[PDB]
């Protein structure tokens, strides 16, 4: 499994998502309980506009490693980037309980709640992303 992977993470890497989704999907035909591969397959998805795929693969990766802060902000992009600002929410703040320190997803967070028009609790959030990181 290990190395239909990293083939597949390779095709990957020089932005050939389709080739990249083939290799993993043999990965998990060897390896059904790789973590790494069904994230990767979401996020081959992601690159192609494909959110609702990329979910349930993100869904997947999280049924096996629920601790995987990566798995749950990548599942609030997917809704994120479909303008599901709300769902975003939910998993960001999941995100956040696993990784406390990730600017990034408080900075998404406080995306997520000006989208939804609530600008007084996206103040909240990018103030805790800058207090991490001030330099963007
Ligand atoms: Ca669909
Ligand atoms: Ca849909
Ligand atoms: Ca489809
Ligand atoms: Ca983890
Ligand atoms: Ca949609
Ligand atoms: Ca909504
Ligand atoms: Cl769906
Ligand atoms: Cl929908």
């Amino acid at each position: 499994a290990e190395a239909w992977y990293n083939l597949g993470n390779a095709y990957y890497k020089q932005g050939d998502y389709d080739e990249a989704i083939e290799y993993y999907q043999k990965a998990l035909e060897l390896d059904p309980r790789s973590a790494e591969a069904w994230y990767n397959l979401g996020n081959a998805y992601y690159k192609q506009g494909d959110y609702d795929e990329a979910i349930e693969y993100y869904q997947k990766a999280l049924e096996l490693d629920p601790r995987s802060a990566e798995a749950w902000y990548n599942l609030g992009n997917a809704y994120y980037k479909q303008g599901d600002y709300d769902e975003a929410i939910e998993y960001y703040q999941k995100a956040l309980e696993l990784d406390p320190r990730s600017a990034e997803a408080w900075y998404n967070l406080g995306n997520a709640y000006y989208k939804q028009g609530d600008y007084d609790e996206a103040i909240e959030y990018y103030q805790k992303a800058l207090e991490l990181d001030p330099r963007s």
